[PDB]
């Protein structure tokens, strides 16, 4: 929808930076359920707990990462 | 579709705020799908008693909240 308003350039615009950022975090959210389910499925108790362990970290690390990225993004589009 | 029809313009017009509604009110009444189905499936009389308590207020919270965006929205946009 953003896309038909924005006319065609040639050059990397903030709009493209901050799209496919988001594109990638919601991407490896979905990714990370991949590694999840996999491990997990291997039944052994190892394996068994590490699949939460993995869930326990990205409930920290995600949000840090977006944090951190919007603090990048606005203070270099904020010019 | 309605992007399409609708030419090039900067500002936000009332179509946007009315697709925008109707988009998200489908977005979170699958997201209520994904939050009962969780706590559902740990299976235990406590977690159950919750789904049932949300799947109760669902059916009654949604169209009220619809209602009342309606008359917001078109209160607004009647003149
Ligand atoms: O966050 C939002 O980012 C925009 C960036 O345009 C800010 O907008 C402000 O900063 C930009 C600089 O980039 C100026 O060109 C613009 O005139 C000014 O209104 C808003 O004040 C802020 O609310
Ligand atoms: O019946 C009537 O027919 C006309 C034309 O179809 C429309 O009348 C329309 O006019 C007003 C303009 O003042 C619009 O804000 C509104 O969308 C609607 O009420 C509606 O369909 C219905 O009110």
């Amino acid at each position: 929808g953003i896309n038909s308003q924005l006319p065609p350039v040639s050059y990397i615009k903030a709009i493209d930076v901050w799209i496919g950022a988001c594109m990638t975090f919601i991407f490896c959210a979905l990714l990370e359920f991949a590694l999840v389910n996999h491990i997990a499925n291997a039944g052994t108790t190892e394996w068994n707990d590490i699949s939460k362990r993995v869930d326990l970290i990205s409930r920290a690390l995600f949000p840090v990462l977006f944090f951190v990225f919007n603090i990048l993004y606005w203070s270099r589009f904020g010019h």
